[PDB]
């Protein structure tokens, strides 16, 4: 059989077939030797030794608030995020590696971004099983493994408060890099950019983004409505919205990424963003009254973009996070670092990310509680409660817990299956070969992945092998920190795709973090001191109760 | 007036329009403050004092061969090909910043690679006059300035010993980053990539080398005549190829970049580097039967890439530089060191390659002499004679000097009028400016620049000031060196440029510079000790005598 399907190189070593049975791990810069890369160097193996777990980090993470509050308040705070951000980062590769045509590198991948990439390589395709080789000729049916260990039975509650304003903006957010071509097939994306582009704000080709601006002071087409200010509609704006027939253009809002118009709580943060890029455009204009519509486009869209990652890293990823450690957004971390300021999407990345368990049984409204057929395609809801309305009632229902299992409604179980088919389709490594590609020990039983007995001895039942579970299912499977959201391996395998996705944005390079490419001070300032409630705020008649912690 | 007409700004800190008359200096880590960045920091001065002229290290560099021959066997060889490839790359921006279309840094700046980069922002639309605030309000007629001062009168060979097999090397290798868009109009490029990507030769568009692969042994096409491998016919590989009306498909040569059919010297190059991906690409196969076409074509691709930049470097620039220094190409030398590895062309840059003057009045081929007129869109010479025989002729006849002016042919003249034009179009800011952007002193006259009195003379009554003065005229007009090609200008400039451009590549970073990335030891070396000798030498019949240097 083929060397390469035992996946012998260890610690990121790469596998190369050389002759007609034969096979070679290129350890370079891995930090071992040996035939397999496991002899290790001498500053390797200190490091693997006195590196405390990852269940230990995260326990001195959510322990101890007097002592962070003190380390906070100095420059600790300002090493500990250098090195979060430097130590996650290293594990993701730049430039980036393979996808779903090449598993190896080549000019190809590098330069073509409608590719995902994938940080391990394919389950070569011919292996004695399809995850190479353990487990069991055939995989568990997705359908039944999805019935049987994720769909919902009953609601639970996520234990660190996280509320549906977090779960929108997480969707909302995430669909600007994650965009799946439905003409290509799986391993291709149509967010070129990769990354935070805000091509979900702006669209994600310059035709679009044509059709979407105004074309005066910099800023994007608008309607009003009740005296408020939404999006135009596709008559006004004629871009492609994917909403099913039947429904007239009249009501049909454009916003740059066409799956918008399938949820009121989307189509609120796209309202939300377009009146914080008109505000910023006013702004800019009293600085300065010389420049042109585009100067002052291109720069409210920097702006944004800034806005973003600053409430990403110390709200979003502080929420989700859990940590007393106060993260911290601040290019300037890393100039004296070797980082490289660019980003791909990754399928792995994309996978790990499709949070439905978030989603609730209805969505309540007030004293109203809307099913899922009320809610989906609703294309009045917005406009009859407005965003202060919606962003108060979603600031203020819990949202699930992610990780743990059992826990995503039925509405949208078919989301799941899908994944766990696409997976097999793009033939991703097991869940074990990704732990190890992230730092951690594979797991020895399905008892030691989840905290228990009777689901595992079942999937141990249908897996056959530990080694042979998959990745998606391996995620939301695993046995939850405490009183946390999901597991270490959401935490360990997404921080790494988080940050470097984050930094490694040309807005974070020395080159670009000026104030002069924000319109100066004052743009400036509107990056470094952005805020979730200011971002509501600011754009609102009034100021409800806005987080992404429940009350 | 449009304050920053003035270039007010110094040490690259960044012109910023305030108010309705206002103007402000982002000064951000430029090493000095002050409303113009002039006043430096402690550091800043001390570097600046202590830091020999461009004419004196190039002096270190030219003299004392005996003290060389130790260094260049040291590792001292190292850190100094080191400290070159890093000082010269600091000066060019990465991430790239400007464009034809903005004048500041923006999203679509950075996401559009259609658009060349600029390097110093255009001149101001509203300035008093074209070059920003001196000069005359109109610019010398660009022919009338060509006829003048670069049309040639008596061939001047270049000092140097450089010869036109390197003239033709730098013509193709340049064509694979440097092709301007004649339907999107100056400021445009068809060479995504922005590099050593080797379109010239694959392919600037994927079905294009689609067409031009054999698909199978990972090879390209390619056609007998004479018992020797060239590239196929456009009937047998249909791609467009730019060749006069009325010249059949039959009669076209397919090789990837559509301009090359026009010259014997360019299609040289396409089959000698042809026939070297082909032979790779039977190396590969040897060590790994177990591959595809698909791994063969590409690995051989990025194999090919390695041994262009690693000509380039040790041969071809060392061949300009005239350094006693031999230059390295090692990619670990920077490993320490923050560098992005990602390049974008820029417009300034493709002016400054316009080398015409290299071109001789005739080309000379055994007892034979072809004119212009014979030579320019021949489609049989290259077979009639084949490899051998072209490189030996073009080996030893001499190329023209580049700089010191009157030295085009008139023949091609007109490339350098519609060049001065271009730069009008793309507004490119005075050559003094230029001087200032990359680590000079600006020329307080003509006759300074010129090391004369006639020319300057001249050139100071039709520009009536120095700071004038355009770009491309000052780099091609500038007193050269002692026995030099060119100017200190031409290298001031071009070295920044260029060396970006060779370790700016993806395989030259840590991820992909190991042996796997060339599908082993056997690949990696083919790179490592990559040469001019073996790349024509080891795909022809016999050897001549091959060199960028004149016997
Ligand atoms: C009303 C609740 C939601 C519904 C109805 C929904 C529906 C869907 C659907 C229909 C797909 C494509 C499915 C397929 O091709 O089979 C999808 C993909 C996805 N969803 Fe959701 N989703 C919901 C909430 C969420 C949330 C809260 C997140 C968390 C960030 C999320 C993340 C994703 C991701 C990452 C993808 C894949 C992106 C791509 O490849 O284009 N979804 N969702
Ligand atoms: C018989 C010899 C040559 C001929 C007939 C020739 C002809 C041309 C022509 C017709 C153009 C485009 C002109 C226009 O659009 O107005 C051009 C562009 C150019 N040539 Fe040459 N050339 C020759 C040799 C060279 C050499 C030896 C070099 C040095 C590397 C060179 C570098 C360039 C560059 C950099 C451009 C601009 C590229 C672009 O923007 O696409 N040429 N040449
Ligand atoms: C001074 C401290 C010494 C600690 C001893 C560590 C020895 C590491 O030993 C290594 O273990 C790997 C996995 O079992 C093997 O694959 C390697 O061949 C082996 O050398
Ligand atoms: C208490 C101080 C905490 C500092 C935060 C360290 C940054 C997190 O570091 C992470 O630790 C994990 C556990 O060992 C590793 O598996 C990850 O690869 C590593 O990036
Ligand atoms: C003998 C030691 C040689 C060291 C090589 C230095 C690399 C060349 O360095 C160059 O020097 C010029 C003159 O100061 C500067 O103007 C350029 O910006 C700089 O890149
Ligand atoms: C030194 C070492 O670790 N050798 C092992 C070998 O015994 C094993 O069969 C192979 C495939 O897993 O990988 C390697
Ligand atoms: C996923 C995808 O779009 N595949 C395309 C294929 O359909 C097309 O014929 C070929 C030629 O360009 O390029 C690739
Ligand atoms: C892929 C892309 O968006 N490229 C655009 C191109 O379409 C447009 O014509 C040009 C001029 O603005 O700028 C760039
Ligand atoms: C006024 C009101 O309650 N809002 C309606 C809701 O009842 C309905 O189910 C949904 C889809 O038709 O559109 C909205
Ligand atoms: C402190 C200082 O240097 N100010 C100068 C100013 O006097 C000059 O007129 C202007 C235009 O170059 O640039 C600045
Ligand atoms: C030089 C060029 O290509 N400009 C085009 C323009 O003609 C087109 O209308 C626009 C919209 O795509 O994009 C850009
Ligand atoms: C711009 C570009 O070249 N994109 C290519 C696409 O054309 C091709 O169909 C696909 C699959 O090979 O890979 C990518
Ligand atoms: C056989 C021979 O002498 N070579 C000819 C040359 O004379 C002619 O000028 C050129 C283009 O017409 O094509 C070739
Ligand atoms: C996909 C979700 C990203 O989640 C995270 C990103 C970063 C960190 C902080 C760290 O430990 O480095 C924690 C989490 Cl949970
Ligand atoms: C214009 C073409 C490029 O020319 C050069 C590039 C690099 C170097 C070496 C150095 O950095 O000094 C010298 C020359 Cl002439």
């Amino acid at each position: 059989v083929n060397p390469c399907c035992y996946y012998p190189c260890q610690h990121q070593g790469i596998c190369v077939r050389f002759g007609l049975d034969r096979y070679q791990c290129d350890c370079t810069r891995t930090g071992y030797s040996g035939p397999n890369c496991t002899i290790p160097e001498i500053w390797t193996w200190l490091r693997t030794t006195l590196r405390p777990s990852p269940s230990f980090i995260h326990f001195l993470l959510t322990h101890g608030r007097w002592l962070w509050d003190f380390v906070n308040a100095t420059f600790i705070r300002d090493t500990l995020m250098r090195l979060v951000l430097t130590v996650r980062s290293n594990l993701i590769p730049s430039p980036p590696t393979y996808n779903i045509a090449h598993d190896y590198i080549s000019w190809e991948s590098f330069s073509n971004v409608s590719y995902y990439t994938r940080i391990l390589p394919s389950v070569p395709r011919d292996c004695p099983t399809p995850m190479g080789t353990k487990g069991k000729k055939q995989l568990p049916d997705a359908e039944f493994l999805s019935r049987r260990f994720l769909l919902r039975r009953k609601f639970i509650p996520d234990p660190q408060g996280t509320n549906l304003m977090f779960a929108f903006f997480a969707q909302h957010f995430t669909h600007q890099f994650f965009k799946t071509s439905g003409k290509m097939g799986p391993g291709f994306t149509k967010a070129l950019g990769h990354g935070v582009d805000l091509g979900h704000i702006y669209g994600d080709n310059l035709e679009r983004q044509y059709q979407l601006r105004l074309f005066k002071d910099g800023k994007l087409k608008y309607q009003m409505l009740n005296g408020e200010v939404y999006p135009p509609s596709v008559e006004e704006a004629p871009v492609l919205m994917h909403y099913p027939r039947g429904i007239p253009p009249q009501s049909q809002m454009a916003v740059g990424q066409e799956v918008f118009g399938l949820l009121p709580g989307l189509m609120l943060y796209a309202t939300i963003w377009l009146r914080e890029h008109n505000r910023v455009c006013d702004l800019l204009k009293a600085e300065h009254p010389t420049w042109g519509d585009e100067q002052l486009f291109q720069t409210a869209r920097l702006i944004l973009i800034g806005e973003t990652i600053k409430i990403v890293i110390e709200e979003y990823v502080q929420q989700l996070s859990g940590y007393f450690l106060q993260l911290k957004f601040d290019p300037e971390l890393l100039f004296g670092a070797q980082f490289q300021y660019r980003n791909r999407i990754a399928m792995e990345f994309n996978q790990l990310y499709h949070w439905h368990p978030l989603m609730p049984d209805s969505f309540r409204v007030g004293p109203q509680d809307y099913s899922y057929e009320q809610f989906l395609f609703n294309t009045s809801m917005l406009v009859d409660y407005g965003v202060e309305a919606l962003v108060d009632a979603f600031s203020r229902q819990p949202a699930g817990r992610i990780g743990g299992g059992r826990n995503i409604d039925h509405h949208i179980l078919h989301v799941a299956v899908d994944v766990i088919k696409e997976s097999r389709v793009l033939r991703l490594q097991p869940f074990n070969e990704y732990r190890k590609r992230f730092g951690m020990k594979p797991y020895t039983s399905f008892q030691e992945l989840t905290g228990e007995k009777e689901m595992a001895a079942e999937l141990e039942e249908l897996y056959g092998d530990i080694d042979a579970l998959e990745f998606y299912p391996g995620l939301l499977l695993e046995k939850c920190h405490p009183n946390s959201i999901f597991g270490e391996s959401m935490i360990e395998m997404g921080a790494p795709f988080s940050l470097k996705g984050l930094l490694g944005n040309p807005i974070c390079s020395p080159e670009y973090w000026k104030a002069s490419t924000f319109g100066g001070e004052v743009g400036f300032n509107l990056v470094k001191t952005a805020t979730l409630k200011k971002l509501v705020c600011l754009n609102t008649k009034t100021c409800p109760y806005v987080s992404f912690h429940v009350p």
